[PDB]
Order: structure tokens, then sequence, then C-alpha cells
């Protein structure tokens, strides 16, 4: 609270490290569904039923131009990504089964680099 400070996270690398987990899933083989946004125009309910759709570019694009505020709000849209792939998917299809994995990847990859 007010001049009552907890002592401060080193955070000056975070964008990079980031970056580089971003990189790491964009080149994981099973990376495929996610890597472009899902065409709003040409694929039957996704428009009326995913709220709000996530993709690794964009996710990219706004990692590049200071969109993200900090560590957090950047797993927030990767997390998106694999909890839009849950509401669209059984998960016996190939691609549910991608976004399992993805995920677990994912998961890793934070805890590792941060906690
Ligand atoms: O063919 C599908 O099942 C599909 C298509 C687009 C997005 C998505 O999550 N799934």
């Amino acid at each position: 609270s007010m001049s009552v400070k907890k002592p401060k996270r080193d955070d000056s690398k975070d964008l990079a490290l980031c970056s580089m987990i971003l990189t790491e899933m964009e080149t994981h083989e099973d990376a495929w569904p996610f890597l472009l946004p899902v065409n709003l125009k040409l694929v039957p309910g996704y428009k009326k039923v995913i709220k709000k759709p996530m993709d690794f570019s964009t996710i990219r694009e706004k990692l590049s131009s200071g969109q993200y505020p900090n560590l957090e709000t950047f797993a927030l849209d990767v997390r998106l990504v694999f909890d839009n792939c849950e509401t669209f998917n059984e998960d016996d299809s190939d691609i549910g089964r991608a976004g399992h994995n993805m995920r677990k990847y994912f998961e890793k990859k934070w805890t590792d680099t941060f906690k």
C-alpha cells in the first residue's frame, strides 16, 4: 500500500524470455492449428461461439509492438488459444489433441523459465 512496497521481482528480461517461449511454440510440429487467425468468414460457428479469438501470430504482433503490460497478460493470451481450442474441438480429434499437447508444452516452459 502507500509507502509500503513489497520487494520487486526483476522483470527487465521478460520481453526476451516471452519472445523465446513464443518462438519455441511457433516451431512445434503440432502448432499448425494455431499459427494464424481462424477465418471467421469461412469456418462455421467460430465467430459466434468463440468470443475472443487468439492465435500465435496475433500474440507475436502484440509482443513486438508493446501491447503486453507484463508477463501475466502474455500468458493469458497463450492460454486463451488453448481454451478456445477446447471449446471448439472434441478431445478425441487431431486438433483437440494438438491443443492439449501445446498447452502441456507451454506450461512446462513457463514454470521452468519463471517459477
Ligand atoms: O475443423 C475443425 O474442427 C476446426 C476448424 C477451425 C478451428 C478449429 O478449432 N477447428
